[PDB]
């Protein structure tokens, strides 16, 4: 009777892997978001970093121009970015744009993503399945480890081939004496920024296995 088997529940376990992965992604976006624009990882590098000796610019300078770059990121904002103190050519000024351009893609999938999640979510965990949360913390522990490689082995190259990989331009190649903003985004913040976001995806992880276990613990204790 196992013989007309091999055909057979094919389409839950393709819910389970969609939903897998648009968790992962969700994660891996909001990690992302919430580096860009949250300001405290950046105040507290602008004095454990001494930006100020890096710019020749006061704490407060750094704090008024990189308020008016992270105001201009923001997709509910629809002006151009003007530093308030700083001077900026055309091609840094395009530059900007791209790294917008990506954050706001990033955001529309990071939507998709979520409600595929939560809607996939909620069919899967009606029918007494929480695999996803498995199969997805998996992912999201994964991808940091694999990533956490090259930030620490060549923390330099992998900047300059990141930039080559989604920038489509040189404009991110800053001139100090023309773009004088990369003085004031030195490459250790850099490296702590991306350290940050792999420890927030490696916190998803960990908030997925333990909402899996919490549901399997349910059904095994609901046995008792
Ligand atoms: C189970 C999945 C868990 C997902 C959690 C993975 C880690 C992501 C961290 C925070 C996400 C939620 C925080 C809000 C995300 C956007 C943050 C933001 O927009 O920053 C605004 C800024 O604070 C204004 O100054
Ligand atoms: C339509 C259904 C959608 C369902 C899913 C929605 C969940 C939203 C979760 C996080 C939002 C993150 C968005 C990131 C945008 C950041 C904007 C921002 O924080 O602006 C900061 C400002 O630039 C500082 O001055
Ligand atoms: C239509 C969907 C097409 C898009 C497909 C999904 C988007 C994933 C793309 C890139 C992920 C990389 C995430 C990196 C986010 C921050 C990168 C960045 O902004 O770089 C800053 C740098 O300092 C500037 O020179
Ligand atoms: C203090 C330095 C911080 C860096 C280190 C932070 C801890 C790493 C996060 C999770 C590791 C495992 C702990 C919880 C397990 C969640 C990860 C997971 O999904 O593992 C699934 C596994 O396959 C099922 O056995
Ligand atoms: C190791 C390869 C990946 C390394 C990259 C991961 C870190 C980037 C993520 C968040 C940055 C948060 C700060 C956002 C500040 C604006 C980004 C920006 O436009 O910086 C200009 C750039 O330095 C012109 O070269």
């Amino acid at each position: 009777g196992r013989e007309n088997l091999y055909f057979q529940g094919h389409m839950d376990r393709l819910i389970t892997l969609v939903v897998s992965y648009s968790i992962a992604f969700s994660i891996f976006a909001l990690a992302t978001m919430a580096v860009v624009y949250g300001k405290w990882l950046y105040y507290f590098e602008i004095d454990f970093l001494n930006i100020p000796d890096l710019a020749d610019m006061t704490k407060d300078e750094i704090k008024r121009n990189y308020d008016v770059l992270i105001t201009y990121l923001s997709p509910f904002y629809d002006g151009a970015l003007h530093l308030p103190t700083l001077d900026m050519s055309t091609n840094g000024r395009i530059h900007f744009v791209d790294v917008k351009n990506i954050l706001v893609k990033i955001q529309y999938v990071m939507y998709a993503t979520i409600m595929i999640a939560v809607i996939g979510g909620i069919y899967l965990l009606k029918k007494k399945n929480e695999k996803f949360l498995l199969h997805g913390s998996i992912l999201t522990i994964i991808f940091p480890i694999a990533l956490m490689l090259p930030i620490a082995i060549n923390f330099e190259k992998s900047f300059v081939l990141f930039h080559k990989l989604l920038f489509s331009n040189d404009y991110w190649v800053f001139d100090p004496e023309k773009d004088p903003i990369i003085l004031m985004l030195p490459e250790e913040f850099f490296m702590h920024a991306a350290c940050a976001i792999l420890l927030f995806i490696l916190g998803g992880s960990i908030l997925c296995y333990s909402l899996y276990r919490y549901l399997v613990k349910k059904k095994r204790m609901s046995q008792k």
